[PDB]
């Protein structure tokens, strides 16, 4: 029951400061433009200890399956090859991605009927809000 309140199908409804976050990450111009348009469907499910997060979008489709605390390989929508570790901290999913000596942290939390995603790269944060699809 660890992630019950995350499970479901979610649709992106707002994004703030995502271009600046992507710039901080190192995403190039064309990818930032096309990625910034997308309104993905995020589909979260749990089967035993395995959590799956899928993103269905007009830009890219992605999928990760993982066990909390256990590092895995991830290919991000912008085509970074990262090493990821996801934990639960006080009911927040905390996802750290490491690549090329860099690090970014993505937090996903339930707030009211929304799922709020905060993406942080150094001093730059983007907030992406999802509602149930
Ligand atoms: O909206 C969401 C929901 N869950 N995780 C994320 S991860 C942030 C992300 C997404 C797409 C691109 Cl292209 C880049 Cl650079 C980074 N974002």
């Amino acid at each position: 029951h660890m992630c019950d309140a995350f499970v479901g199908t979610w649709k992106l409804v707002s994004s703030e400061n995502f271009d600046d976050y992507m710039k901080e990450v190192g995403v190039g111009f064309a990818t930032r433009k096309v990625a910034g348009m997308a309104k993905p469907n995020m589909i979260i499910s749990v089967n035993g200890d395995v959590i799956t997060i899928k993103s269905e979008s007009t830009f890219k489709n992605t999928e990760i399956s993982f066990i909390l605390g256990q590092e895995f390989d991830e290919v991000t929508a912008d085509d970074r090859k990262v090493k990821s570790t996801i934990t639960l901290d006080g009911g927040v999913l905390v996802h750290v991605q490491k690549w090329d000596g860099k690090s970014t942290t993505i937090k996903r939390k339930r707030e009211d009927d929304k799922l709020v995603v905060e993406c942080v790269m150094k001093g730059v944060t983007s907030t992406r809000v999802y509602e149930r699809a």
